[PDB]
């Protein structure tokens, strides 16, 4: 038995459940048939991998598989009880059933989770077990940067597939950057017409120069909707990030006349890595209108109730030199230009609050926003803590803000996972091994009183250096599974050597899916 993430409670019992060629299942009709829909999708996956067919019964006595509603269980929790006679699953919500069925598949040979038939197995069974399971953290995330390099819909579906294996539930889509803007906005076509294309594939840094090759791409709104729907089937919600008002050089290049602090200078999509001073003019009324209208479009495309507005690495230099910005700073009664960033967010937060309930969104920010007078903005925000993350998360929690931990080290899984010279180019020097990732303890030394604010964990994947899907996958796996387990499994049940033995069994899964992965611990 090799389950990842490790469930909260597992007892191995006597004997095995034998599937046979077909069997009857009883599935609760409640919750507007949503649980039957989860089960129908599982039936497809089971048949693909094993050829087993499942029929429906109302009779518990005839049911070899039963899915029952238990309202007492948390939203992502389940019980999975396998005996010789019956598989019994209990959960309170569709996601719980989905995760129970993920665990069920993981109890079978790896091809079942892979969704691929092989010649190896003839008869299918499950070990008898009693499992009660629920995630430690409600937010178990992966972020992909497509601003730096663009991967496109097929690869994002693969990413979602990888996340779902390990019960991750939040995909953070970093779609906008200095070096590219990757989402069609109908009201602002130049964001893609200008911002989605640039004259270099590689991004310059240090002595590395731009390459003069035309490079880019973007998602249509139709593509966005398809991906959102795909992720929903695997109980992954998508949080879009429009990183503003820093990391916005592509947008400024598209609409300099009102977004630039210095509109008489040239503005182009950045062909370099690093930190740009070409930030949005937060004091220009048309810039405010632009941000509102972008948020409006996001609300149409992304149903999840959170939006990420970024706020990392936003130099104030260009604001200090802008008369609109200087006028606004005095008007808001501050002498710190950082407060223009916070005031900008406050205006957007207020705008969102004007909308009907279903269109309202909670806001997430990178932790640098804590350096402003956040009383301007209030504490009903979420802080994604990435730089000095432990300290930043604690500061957020002390202020009553929710926090998500995405520490640069070791949860930036674009970073090298080995010191071997033959590793592909990415950030870091090979210290972010699977072991290092797994050994991070999100709540170490966090006061009991602050722990409720810690909503979970996220691995982030920045693509300055990473251009090819094979390399993305190589760097993602298997470290993604370590973060997934950190998000799911209670700390007291986490053990690196145990994880290593279990994750080794997934090499077969990756091979069957044609996913690349780091081989260092395999
Ligand atoms: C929020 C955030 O991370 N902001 C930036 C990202 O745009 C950048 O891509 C990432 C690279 O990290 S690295 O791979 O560890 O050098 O580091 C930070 O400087």
């Amino acid at each position: 038995i090799a389950l990842t993430p490790q469930p909260a409670h597992l007892t191995v019992k006597d004997g095995r459940f034998e599937f046979g060629n077909q069997l009857k299942a009883k599935v609760t009709p409640y919750q507007g048939d949503s649980i039957r829909m989860v089960f129908e999708s599982f039936k497809k996956e089971l048949q693909e991998a094993t050829g087993i067919k499942v029929s429906s019964t109302q009779k518990e006595a005839k049911a070899r598989i039963i899915l029952d509603l238990n309202p007492q269980l948390p939203a992502e929790a389940y019980k999975l009880n396998v005996s010789k006679k019956q598989v019994r699953i209990e959960a309170s919500r569709p996601a719980g059933f989905y995760y129970a069925l993920q665990t069920l598949k993981q109890l079978m040979p790896r091809n079942v989770m892979a969704g691929v038939a092989t010649s190896d197995h003839s008869q299918w069974s499950l070990p008898s077990v009693e499992i009660e399971d629920a995630p430690r953290f409600e937010w178990r995330g992966f972020m992909l940067d497509e601003g730096r390099h663009f991967f496109g819909k097929d690869e994002i579906k693969r990413v979602i597939d990888m996340m779902a294996i390990y019960k991750m539930n939040r995909f953070h889509w970093h779609l906008t950057e200095d070096q590219g803007w990757r989402i069609e906005i109908k009201k602002y076509p130049k964001l893609t017409e200008t911002g989605a294309w640039r004259n270099s594939k590689v991004l310059a840094y240090g002595d590395v120069k731009p390459d003069g090759e035309r490079y880019g791409g973007f998602y249509t709104q139709k593509d966005i909707k398809e991906i959102v729907a795909y992720a929903k089937k695997k109980f992954i919600e998508i949080i879009p990030e429009i990183d503003i008002p820093g990391h916005s050089q592509a947008a400024v290049a598209a609409y300099p006349e009102f977004l630039a602090c210095d509109p008489r200078d040239k503005h182009e999509v950045w062909l370099q890595q690093g930190i740009s001073t070409d930030v949005i003019n937060v004091a220009n009324p048309k810039a405010m209108q632009f941000a509102k209208e972008v948020i409006d479009e996001l609300t149409e495309l992304f149903p999840f109730n959170y939006i990420h507005l970024g706020g990392d690495e936003c130099p104030t230099r260009k604001w200090q030199k802008n008369d609109e910005c200087k006028k606004l700073l005095s008007e808001i009664g501050s002498s710190n230009f950082r407060d223009l960033q916070i005031y900008f967010y406050k205006q957007l937060k207020d705008y969102i609050a004007t909308k009907p309930a279903d269109q309202q969104r909670q806001l997430i920010f990178w932790n640098e926003v804590l350096h402003g007078n956040t009383s301007i903005l209030g504490n009903d925000i979420t802080i994604m803590a990435w730089i000095g993350a432990n300290a930043a998360a604690k500061q957020a929690a002390k202020q009553g803000m929710n926090t998500i931990l995405s520490p640069q080290i070791p949860y930036y899984i674009n970073r090298k996972q080995s010191k071997l010279p033959t590793e592909p180019m990415s950030q870091g020097h090979g210290t972010e091994t699977v072991e290092a990732v797994y050994n991070y303890q999100p709540l170490k030394d966090v006061d009991a009183a602050l722990q409720p604010y810690y909503k979970g964990v996220q691995a982030n994947f920045w693509t300055e250096w990473v251009t090819e899907p094979s390399v993305l996958e190589y760097l993602m796996l298997p470290r993604l599974a370590a973060v997934a387990e950190a998000g799911w499994t209670p700390q007291e049940k986490r053990n690196y050597e145990d994880f290593k033995e279990r994750i080794r069994k997934d090499a077969e899964l990756y091979d069957l899916k044609g996913w690349n992965y780091g081989k260092h611990i395999m």
